[PDB]
DNA sequence: CCGACGTCGCATCAGC
DNA sequence: GCTGATGCGA
DNA sequence: GTCGG
């Protein structure tokens, strides 16, 4: 639909979750209003009273009572005291540095850190995740035009073919879904030599490559089957220089790689779809593998899959290319 | 009335 | 020292 | 907070 149908009210409904995670912590209630903020954003008439919310599934009692003060005042009374509150709009707000959680921001707050200058005055008391998160808290809110993208995927797959020639590497996320701008780059990697009844170099020596060439420049987290990074394109010429850009790369058994492919290709919506249509045929999808359930609600043994169609080809589905994937 | 509501790899904490 | 729990991000 | 066993 448009957002301006009902986006004053989604918004606060995101608003509304964004406190319940990180200032109340209470998951359940972030995803209650995010669930409920998602069917009316998808929803398409313009909602003139709670009662007619209602009606959607993730909608009930509460919300409703809140679209009505919303619809009559224009605004939302707990939402202004808790936006003016310097406390909880603190803790709020330094969630949105990578590595700071609800924990995390609730400790800060505690002892007088609220600010990004607060927290730049006070680097010691910072985990390594954290100070990269700060130093780059503007670049990683910033997104990547698929063009930039496109640059990036073309250095990643030249180095990885230059490390060793047999590797496979599949940028995924919404990248792959053909999307116009994406939030990072999130890059699938596997060997021939590496399966599931299998060198923890294999992920080792794909980073230390794209660090040699100067593609990445700082680490978050690095284990033997998951990276998370920081990287940047050259600076062309005299013109200014790349945001610096969030990248993940995760080493994959060759035969669970396809189920890693789909399943990290998205998206959310079309993956609990193709969870959830593929229930009905006596079949469950992890990231790993197909499982067949099963007389019992018995997965059974996971079924050889070498191809993302090979997965269609289980449940019966016509293969859906990666555009038409957002549902 | 009251429990379910996402999972998993890594960094770091709590505890022996 | 190590194991297990917790925080975190995606 | 919402839904349902
Ligand atoms: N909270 C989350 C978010 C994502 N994921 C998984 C499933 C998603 O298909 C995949 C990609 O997450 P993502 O980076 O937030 N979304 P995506 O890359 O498709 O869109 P943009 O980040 O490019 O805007 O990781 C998850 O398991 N838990
Ligand atoms: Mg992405
Ligand atoms: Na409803
Ligand atoms: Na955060």
């Amino acid at each position: 639909p448009q957002e301006t149908l009902n986006g004053g009210i989604t918004d606060m409904l995101t608003e509304l979750a964004n406190f319940e995670k990180n200032v109340s912590q209470a998951i359940h209630k972030y995803n209650a209003y995010r669930k409920a903020a998602s069917v009316i954003a998808k929803y398409p008439h313009k909602i003139k009273s709670g009662a007619e919310a209602k009606k959607l599934p993730g909608v009930g009692t509460k919300i409703a009572e809140k679209i009505d003060e919303f619809l009559a005042t224009g605004k939302l009374r707990k939402l202004e005291k808790i936006r003016q509150d310097d406390t909880s709009s603190s803790i709020n707000f330094l969630t949105r540095v990578s590595g700071i959680g609800p924990s995390a921001a609730r400790k800060f707050v505690d002892e007088g850190i609220k600010t990004l200058e607060d927290l730049r005055k006070n680097e010691d008391k910072l985990n390594h995740h954290q100070r990269i998160g700060l130093k780059y808290f503007g670049d990683f809110e910033k997104r990547i035009p698929r063009e930039e993208m496109l640059q990036m995927q073309d250095i990643v797959l030249n180095e990885v073919k230059k490390v060793d020639s047999e590797y496979i590497a599949t940028v995924c996320g919404s990248f792959r879904r053909g999307a116009e701008s994406s939030g990072d780059m999130d890059v699938l990697l596997t060997h021939p030599s590496f399966t599931s009844e299998s060198q923890p170099k294999l992920l080792h020596q794909v980073v230390e490559q794209l660090q040699k060439v100067h593609f990445i420049t700082d680490t978050l987290s690095k284990g033997e089957t998951k990276f998370m990074g920081v990287c940047q394109l050259p600076s062309k010429n005299d013109e200014k220089e790349y945001p610096h850009r969030r990248i993940d790369i995760r080493l994959i058994p060759k035969d669970q790689y396809y189920c890693g492919v789909l399943y990290f290709t998205g998206s959310d919506i079309f993956n609990k779809n193709m969870r959830a249509h593929a229930l009905e045929k006596g079949f469950t999808i992890n990231e790993y593998t197909i499982r067949p359930l099963g007389v019992t609600g018995v997965a059974g043994e996971p079924l050889p899959v070498d191809s993302e169609k090979d997965i269609f080809d289980y449940i019966q589905w016509k293969y859906r290319e990666p555009k038409d994937r957002s549902e």
